[PDB]
């Protein structure tokens, strides 16, 4: 049988609707996934002219941060007590920079933050054909073959041909390209606990056979890390569900731009992955946080209800 929870397909479309009109924009995506097996349990598309989950690319931007700290710290070049100098700079003509000055982070706060500075020093730690290595293993450039007429595999750039400020902006996002199912497919080597599921539009009676990416405690860390992108300080706070904790990340791309807002709950034992964005916001706001927050909120919340996820906090 499908995978598609239909009450979850209702609330997801209805969210977006509301989203891409209120924003004025000229359309949007939602994905919703089990974060334990890799069902996909909704894909909304407005308007409904195709697929665009499956047949659009968009660059990540900073939703493609946990990663790059994850593998920094899976592979022991960096820990959760290192502070970083952040502070902007350029590689020849090219700058590097945040939203704001931050003289020096540890990784929490790169993450809690959204440093592009901070990420692109703990990527530079890494040679280009070892990152190259590690996009493509997380599916960017790897068609899904989910069936769908169209369907994109992304872009990867060979690393051959990469230059060192083009290593560091694919570290934050920008230069590398995937749909958003390749990129909620990818958060499930968060939410699974370093295993990476291959999804699927059929029902999983056990998680199916995945492929390692991070090591558990790896995984874990992170998770606790993106929680506070959610909390008072981050740059998702839009993004918060009443009684639970949410790991997130949002972002803004150039294109003009898309707002996109991804995460899971309950953060420490996840059951969803909601994925959504909003293309070429014109109305109240245009940065992920402000924009796909507020859908992400409403279609996170209504699934954790519809699927009977009790809250792990009180109620506010």
């Amino acid at each position: 049988m499908l995978s598609l929870d239909q009450r979850i397909q209702t609330l997801a479309y209805e969210e977006l609707n509301k989203a891409v009109e209120y924003h004025q924009a000229k359309a949007g995506t939602v994905v919703v996934l089990d974060a334990r097996t890799g069902e996909i349990l909704a894909l909304a598309n407005t308007p409904g002219g195709r697929n665009r989950a499956v047949t659009d690319m968009i660059e990540p931007g900073a939703a493609i941060k946990p990663f790059v700290i994850a593998k920094a710290l899976d592979a022991g070049k960096t820990d959760l007590n290192e502070r970083l100098n952040t502070q902007p700079y350029k590689i020849g003509p090219s700058p590097v920079r945040d939203t704001h000055v931050y003289p020096s982070l540890d990784v929490r706060g790169i993450m809690q933050k959204s440093s592009n500075v901070g990420t692109s020093k703990l990527s530079a730690r890494f040679g280009a054909e070892e990152m190259y290595d590690f996009y493509h293993e997380l599916g960017i450039g790897v068609r899904m073959h989910s069936g769908f007429p169209g369907e994109t595999a992304g872009l990867l750039r060979n690393w051959r041909r990469w230059r060192p400020i083009e290593q560091a902006t694919m570290s934050f996002g920008y230069g590398l390209q995937l749909s958003l199912l390749q990129l909620a497919r990818a958060y499930t080597a968060l939410t699974h606990d370093g295993v990476l599921l291959p999804l699927s539009f059929e029902k999983q009676a056990v998680a199916p056979q995945g492929k390692r990416i991070f090591k558990e405690s790896t995984a874990r860390e992170v998770r606790n890390l993106m929680v506070s992108v959610t909390e008072p300080g981050g740059t998702g706070t839009a993004g918060a569900v009443d009684g639970f904790d949410v790991g997130a990340k949002t972002g803004t791309a150039r294109k003009k731009h898309v707002a996109t807002f991804i995460g899971f709950a309950p953060a420490k034992n996840p059951r969803v992955i909601v994925a959504v964005t909003i293309d070429e916001p014109t109305a109240h706001g245009y940065y992920g946080g402000v924009v796909a927050g507020p859908p992400f909120k409403k279609i996170m919340g209504g699934s954790l209800n519809i699927l009977g996820i009790s809250p792990t906090k009180p109620l506010t």
